[PDB]
């Protein structure tokens, strides 16, 4: 199927998939199961930035979440992707919103990607940077329920045209050009990714969460999975 | 049609269609014939620099072309690219062989965009370097002879295995993602690229030249444009 | 005595010392009286951003000054700065207040340099950026009324604990680290900023501006330069 | 006393304290006492990349090593630097010869630094890159036998003008400006580093190493660390 590694910011505690009980940054390496979740203190309507990071020299995938307030939330995984992810990848935003809901905003959204093998200055990089989304945005591909340009935004999943989230919503942003995220000969595989977030609910609790994710290229949304699956996988296997 | 911008290194006087009679580089808005050009003095088997840049704001597109031991042509045109190009493009290296030959070696190519909408810090970006070109660069789409990997280089044009290009080949490569190069709400639009080459004729009669071009995003190669047309025009008009 | 390229952000017009009669974007080349002027519909109290280029392939030193509103001032120069700054500079940003007063809030700025030598990838590059300033922010040099940190931005000029600008005020920030804008061998000398500003007046008109500019390294604000003389200037020559 | 974090390409093997006995690459926290190291093969004439990458959010200090034949050693050391370094820092290279000696040639070097406080979009940044030093490198503190310009590289120790590596010199090149390394408000704190290095000895018995370091703003090559101390230390312990 897809091989997802993603940064889950995940707004709803499924304790029945092994979700810790409270909303949770995580990182999942091929499972919606979390290898590693921290308890993050979601503020429902303000504007949050998340930041991963990755070296191929540590190994170790990282992630923050904060909000200005100032409250933040890690997690770090020892990982090597090289086992994990194809060489050649997409990346991409997820969300996700079930029986509960939020919408799940991208205000902004930048990544890096480089890539060294051995032979002296030979990195090659990727970086794109959104800070506006029209409403073509051809860098992208869309899936799902995923559109770009209102209030130069990305919503990931759907809003009514006065604001309101619908449940039962999944979509995908991906970046258009495939990132090389690892070589044989490489000495420093290693990207980051930022993006920054509005999850609002007027609900009695937000759901399902976003995800930061690198996929297969030919990666789509997986049938069946709004709600806790995050767009990103077909089950809580 | 497509609709073609180019800074062309051309390394083969075709003065019937309007280059002057020497090696130049120059300037193409939407025909091979160069708005502008400067002299280029070409160094047979010498690894040289095209530096291109453009920004919104002075209006100025400019080239140089420079070699290590210090020689270097430069050429500008003022041009406004939005009366041009499509708000989407996408951008590549294109090479031709014909009557004449040369290696077309890229050894890098990076590339610059920045978008900058009305609204305060509201930068798109897109960047990307290659130092090193794989057998199977899926970030790049690979036109007509265009390889890529032949000791970690870009080959735009058919070499044979012994090092020895041949006549009437063509090739591009584009970079994979479409590239947002305007918008009707932009402050700023600017973009500068960089390619390195190794332009080779065991003659030491080269021709056609490299190109760094910006095209509508769904270009390809015009019919019969291998030789002076550099796979960019599909005449000479 | 110093040596100055500066883009102004005029918001007064002295008439008596050449400022056209209108708030107004400036380049001055070792002048307050700007070389080329565009007029700016300064927007008194809103954040703005001024985004200034230059490459020395096309040599032309263009600025734009926006408001998010989306109103934009443009303004371009032909200047070779290889023959008006010294090889080695700071750069800096300068605000003055005189009779009339205003704000001179700095809430971003950020600096990019690049110096290429003809020699293949030889680039050397200085790039900073502050989105927010310090109380000690050791990477710039504070000069007469400059402070930082009150509210993580930079105060070019003296404000009262309660907001209120004070007249006849002047400041500046250089950054920390001289800057090789230009070299005797360089294929390309090239450098943009941006900065976000808000200036705001209580008084029946704003004044004098803010001055984005490039010195020699061990520039000071010449005496008596606050008001028209915007920090950069002794006199009106 | 200095406070000094490097990572340490060390040639030359003094068993006598704590060095294991091969050359390795090691990560020093206030100590040439590596607290991490990997065997090292040095390649005695040729060319290498080190890179160093540390983030505040995994908190790994990782380093690589390699040599274009794409051999390579890799260290790494959780610590968080905020336990071990001022705020305020700047950041170097150093080498040394002792007894025995190297030419502790550094081609290129570059280094990112990122510091976000907790506020939306709210990064610093300092990138600078050299790929050409001049004989005037004024964004370099040069210290002890450190020279630029030589070949457009920076000669970290002694060289005679037949190419000859000196005995007992030590020298560092500081970049010009402090560097914010971390903040209490911080959300992600981030640098990496790469300099290309050509150690060479003669007798192809090589001493004593090269380091990048991160120190106290206000650090000097302390007394004696010629030799073993690599400029960085003022003993052993
Ligand atoms: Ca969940
Ligand atoms: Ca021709
Ligand atoms: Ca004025
Ligand atoms: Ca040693
Ligand atoms: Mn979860
Ligand atoms: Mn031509
Ligand atoms: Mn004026
Ligand atoms: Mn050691």
């Amino acid at each position: 199927a897809d091989t997802i590694v993603a940064v889950e910011l995940d707004t709803y505690p499924n304790t029945d998939i092994g979700d810790p009980n409270y909303p949770h940054i995580g990182i999942d390496i091929k499972s919606v199961r979390s290898k590693k979740t921290a308890k993050w203190n979601m503020q429902n309507g303000k504007v949050g930035t998340a930041h991963i990071i990755y070296n191929s020299v540590g190994k170790r995938l990282s992630a923050v979440v904060s909000y200005p307030n100032g409250d933040s939330a890690t997690v770090s995984y020892d990982v090597d992707l090289d086992n994990v992810l194809p060489e050649w990848v997409r990346v991409g935003l997820s969300a996700s919103t079930g029986l509960y809901k939020e919408t799940n905003t991208i205000l902004s959204w930048s990544f890096t990607s480089k890539l060294k093998s051995n032979s002296t200055h030979e990195t090659n990089a990727l970086h794109f940077m959104f800070n506006q989304f029209s409403k073509d945005q051809k860098d992208l591909i869309l899936q799902g329920d995923a559109t770009t340009g209102t209030d130069g935004n990305l919503e990931l999943t759907r809003v009514s045209s006065n604001g309101s989230p619908q449940g039962s919503s999944v979509g995908r942003a991906l970046f258009y050009a495939p990132v090389h995220i690892w070589e044989s000969s490489a000495v420093v595989a290693s990207f980051d990714a930022t993006f920054t977030f509005l999850i609002k609910s007027p609900d009695s609790h937000p759901a399902d969460g976003i995800a930061f994710f690198i996929s297969n290229i030919d990666s789509s949304i997986p049938s069946g999975s709004t709600g806790r699956l995050l767009g990103l996988f077909p089950d809580a296997n």
